[PDB]
């Protein structure tokens, strides 16, 4: 019961991913296994905590270990080291234990998963209790901490993060809050006629987020009420600056660059029914806004989103939008369907249907596990089906599988079926 100091996380992986670019390109296959040591440090001394984990991984290829990843002076190598998270945190700000102040590299985390969930480097101020909730932070990326990455990714290059998020419980285990995300760019683009490269940036953009949420024990998988539910729209506001680009002999160039105010809307609905003790199921919308005048309803999200919740109601996690799509709720209407179902906290199960559409036919959706063009004129992006399987023995085995369907978006020369697939057995020392 002494509040430990030291553990060690193991984490055999192995991971089944064909075909990332929808047979477009040449290899980009998956189906290799590595293995995750993850030792970690604590020291407590009254208000004051400190904390350290690192990361040494080693695998057969660049199979994905963390489901935090920076995305990829940016090729990866089969093994490397990194360290994960440091901080020193202080909660002597109040007598409320669930208030504290964490400085250092740290894991940023809400439930919904998609304004944050990343580790990096931040200032972060929470203050939980039952009846509010509110929490305050300021982040930026100085580094990847990692052997085998040199650079930032460009977009994490020199933006600031400056967030906060106030909520009540109104009624018992129903909670309605407001959430606020700033992302601010200081560096710059490459002026006309400069040769830009992948780890250029493609805009530097003001951007914040304006969210409401209204949850009923939205991600809480041990919920006493029949019903579960989650609603939220996020207004994002503030304006980008795109690097505009030409090609010239293989090769691209900077031509100049347009400002544009962003004014989108992003939604996501969803209902969970608690049928007894261990089945569940339940039904979800989430459409992320896109195109409009000039780009200007283009919605995207906030750059630190793992797009990753209790959503199914099981202790496990899911990606909100398919574990093979991992759309970004960008351009992006999704209906999903899932049922799961969970014995005690010995094992719980998720299937999960996903149907994705585009908002607007000649602009791009955001992020996703997916590497190929869309046709232009062309809304239906594809189906997916997913299935995540754990046993719990602190240590656990899981497999985590997505099978997406390609739709008529995606067109000829593309792969009818895409997967990827994951076995993740976990130890905890
Ligand atoms: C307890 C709830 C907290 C308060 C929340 C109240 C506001 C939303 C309530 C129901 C929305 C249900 C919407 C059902 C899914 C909509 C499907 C849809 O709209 O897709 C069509 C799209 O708009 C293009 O045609
Ligand atoms: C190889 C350098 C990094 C490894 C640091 C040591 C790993 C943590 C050791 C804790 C082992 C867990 N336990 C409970 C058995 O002590
Ligand atoms: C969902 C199951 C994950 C599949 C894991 C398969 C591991 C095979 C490792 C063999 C590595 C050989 N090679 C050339 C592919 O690196
Ligand atoms: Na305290």
């Amino acid at each position: 019961e002494a509040p430990k100091n030291f553990g060690l996380d193991v984490k055999i992986t192995g991971e089944s991913e064909n075909d990332r670019d929808l047979g477009t390109a040449p290899g980009g296959t998956l189906n290799d296994i590595g293995i995750d040591l993850r030792p970690w440090a604590f020291g407590q001394w009254g208000d004051w905590s400190a904390y350290f984990m690192g990361q040494a991984v080693a695998a057969t290829d660049t199979i994905e270990t963390d489901t935090l990843q920076s995305d990829t002076g940016r090729e990866p190598d089969k093994s490397y080291l990194a360290a994960r998270e440091f901080w020193v945190d202080y909660a002597g700000l109040t007598a409320y234990p669930g208030e504290h102040l964490r400085f250092g590299r740290q894991r940023l985390r809400e439930d919904s998963g998609q304004w944050q969930d990343t580790n990096i480097e931040a200032l972060n101020w929470s203050f939980e209790t039952t009846l509010l909730n509110a929490h305050a932070g300021v982040a930026q990326r100085f580094s990847e901490y990692r052997t085998d990455l040199d650079e930032l990714a460009p977009e994490d290059k020199d933006r600031t993060h400056v967030f906060g998020d106030i909520s009540t419980q109104w009624a018992p285990h129903h909670r309605i809050g407001v959430r606020i995300h700033h992302a601010d760019d200081s560096g710059h683009l490459r002026r006309p006629g400069e040769e830009v490269d992948n780890l250029d940036k493609t805009y530097t953009g003001q951007l914040t987020w304006l969210g409401i949420e209204a949850t009923g024990d939205a991600y809480n998988y041990r919920s006493s009420m029949p019903l579960n539910y989650w609603a939220s729209a996020t207004w994002l506001t503030g304006d980008r600056d795109n690097l505009t680009t030409t090609t010239v002999d293989d090769r691209r160039i900077a031509t100049g660059k347009q400002s544009g105010d962003v004014n989108a809307f992003g939604v996501d609905l969803g209902l969970r029914w608690n049928i007894d003790e261990q089945w569940k199921a339940g039904v979800g919308y989430a459409r992320g806004s896109g195109g409009g005048k000039d780009g200007e309803e283009q919605f995207q999200q906030t750059g630190l989103e793992s797009n990753r919740s209790n959503f199914t109601g099981t202790r496990s996690r899911v990606h909100r939008f398919g574990e093979a799509f991992r759309g970004e709720l960008s351009n992006l209407q999704a209906a999903t369907l899932f049922g799961s179902w969970q014995l005690r906290e010995d094992y719980d199960a998720s299937l999960v249907y996903h149907k994705f559409w585009r908002v607007d036919d000649d602009s791009d959706i955001g992020t996703s596990g997916i590497n190929a063009a869309l046709q232009p004129g062309e809304k239906d992006i594809g189906q997916e089906l997913d299935l995540v399987v754990t046993k719990y023995f602190s240590a656990l085995i899981r497999f985590r599988g997505g099978l997406f369907k390609p739709g008529d978006a995606y067109g000829p020369g593309t792969d009818s079926t895409m997967h990827r697939a994951f076995v993740d057995f976990i130890w905890r020392f």
